[PDB]
């Protein structure tokens, strides 16, 4: 195995298929593996649950073969020569050795064919669309995963398909996220939980350009392509909770108001909030909300705020943590709070669009 | 104690005094003279801002948590207005419908650090004094059982303040001139009351206004005085430490030498990064490995003159000194491979770096 690449070309890639890579568990997964064939040079790296890859043309002599090689040194001495290095590489058995100008570099070498490999699995449904819709998609909801809860199907994300819309749920049982987008194909129901550091690596995989993201969904598995990037995770093994029952099935009081004056107002009472249980209140009046926090220590925050409302006066407290969250998830103009009474969830939406909603359940407080 | 003020005019203050047991969490308010004073303490220094109160006001002090009010403040408004109202144990704080009430500890319960006595005086640029410490507080100790290393020397001699920083291993001396005739004195300011201090100082031309006691150092500028007690032991004298007939030169590109050893290090032991350093004709080759025996090999083609020689060194000891200078060209000055070695821009000697070398 022999290649020779420009760094910049070779720069980028390393770092996306590092994504599912500090200590390593075991060596081998602290490697990528490295594969010239066919005028390309591949680049995987792998956690037993996702892999990433990247292939990378070569313009210049090469030689086939595979090895694998310590990610985050092969990256280091990538990034650390100077701009528009030509790269040389060349498998020596236990070694690939690593030439740039005067650079000489040897790395410790494990067999290719002992590098974990994905098995093979086929697509049921696959789609392709825009990159910002799958970055909407995501970013609507991931505030909302559970983080090493003992449930652990919360600790992923819902990928639903259902006819003309894709469509992402998470929760960690306190609060709820869905947004729905469309994709101008009709799509076979399917729905899948893809793992945590798996929407990350979806999320990480866009680079805000013209490329479109092609989707493969298996019974167990998902994939993404953009560019020449290669995403694929196992699915969670669990059965995921149902949106359409969490949503409050009457919540006819319905307070609108500004995004960020609600989210300034709420970031400054929060400040006088018990520091563990982050409760605020709210009171709800005629086109008015009243925010008042207060802590242990009797210190106390009030934020009063013009709004439109129109129901009955009543008085609910959140943790707003949760409040805030939804608010910067949200990032438009108004947003719509839809309440039922002071022992029921509330569900919040963008005012201008129903292609999010969050649903929080009240504290006690 | 009530005054109204604009947000605006508290920001700086504000991030100045939060800066530095419970009461010193808070902040101490004063109201006096048409004047705010607003100050923070850790027992070992404080940090004193002022600000001018042209709308109506009443005299009085208090202390409240310093996060919370500056986090009160911060996060209202651009351009809002804030009320203040001093009720007992609680203190008021009032901006369009936002109201706060915080808890308040009494003034006199505030630490004072105790008056003392002025020795030695100057004014110097702010931009000087932050030059001399950028070029030196990299090589401070932290936490030594030399308690004296964990500061920095402010000497003054002649026309000039000086500054030298030292751990045992590296250190660093810079030297700038103040336009005025100076006794020969010297103190240790404690290396938090060195990180307060520079960050005390932005990038304005401003004078700064320094006085010196025996335990004591006071710098002021605009309208903010720090104070800090000093190190009372004895520093190291760097006049000693710098090599004293380096028998050989070499000279290289900063950058070109930063990126060497950075890329060299990279296989280096990672517990303990160091490489050697091959000196011959008209060339430099670095090395390192480590315990999986992989190894890196740098060649640098570099100024030399003097016998061939190895050496090794501690990357990050290298690279701070490097990063420091920021130049063009660096001179390294050697004796042999069990010496200290000198580092300086060629092209400046307002600062000298000593490293001693590392066996690998
Ligand atoms: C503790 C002792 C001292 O004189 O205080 C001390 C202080 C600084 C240094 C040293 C020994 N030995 C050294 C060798 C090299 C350098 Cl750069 C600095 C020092
Ligand atoms: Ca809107
Ligand atoms: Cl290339
Ligand atoms: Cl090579
Ligand atoms: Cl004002």
């Amino acid at each position: 195995m022999k290649f020779t690449v420009e760094r910049e070309h070779l720069l980028k890639p390393l770092q996306q298929v590092s994504g599912p890579l500090g200590r390593p568990t075991l060596p081998i997964l602290g490697n990528l593996l490295l594969q010239v064939a066919d005028g390309t040079l591949s680049l995987t790296g792998t956690d037993l649950e996702m892999e990433m890859v990247a292939r990378v043309a070569l313009v210049q002599p090469h030689e086939p073969g595979a090895t694998t090689v310590p990610a985050r040194k092969f990256f280091d001495i990538c990034r650390g020569l100077p701009e528009g290095a030509e790269i040389a590489v060349q498998l020596e058995g236990e070694r690939m050795l690593v030439r740039s100008g005067r650079s000489r570099f040897s790395l410790s070498t494990l067999p290719a064919a002992d590098f974990p490999n994905l098995d093979d699995w086929q697509s049921e449904v696959e789609f392709t669309l825009p990159q910002a819709t799958m970055k909407r998609l995501i970013e609507a909801t991931q505030f909302s995963m559970a983080h090493q809860d003992v449930r652990y199907y919360l600790n992923g994300m819902l990928f639903e398909t259902e006819g003309e819309e894709l469509r992402t749920v998470a929760t960690d049982g306190h609060r709820l996220a869905v947004c729905s987008m469309p994709i101008g194909q009709s799509l076979p129901s399917h729905s899948v939980i893809v793992p945590r550091k798996g929407v990350i690596e979806l999320m990480r995989m866009l680079d805000g350009g013209d490329n479109p993201l092609r989707v493969q969904i298996g019974s167990n598995n998902i994939r993404a392509h953009v560019g020449d990037f290669i995403f694929t995770s196992k699915l969670v093994d669990g059965r995921f909770p149902d949106y359409r029952r969490v949503l409050p099935k009457n919540p006819d009081k319905h307070l609108e108001a500004g995004c960020d004056l609600l989210k300034q107002a709420f970031a400054r009472a929060a400040i006088l909030s018990n520091e563990k249980f982050r409760g605020v209140r709210l009171y709800v009046s005629e086109n008015q909300l009243k925010i008042t926090a207060n802590n242990p220590e009797q210190e106390e925050a009030e934020e009063i705020l013009d709004v439109t409302y129109s129901g009955a006066e009543m008085e609910i407290g959140f943790n707003v943590s949760y409040v805030l969250d939804v608010l910067n998830a949200l990032k438009c103009e108004n947003v719509r709070m839809m309440l039922t009474d002071s022992v029921s969830s509330v569900q919040i939406e963008d005012a201008a669009s129903q292609s999010a909603a969050y649903v929080v359940m009240p504290m006690r407080l």
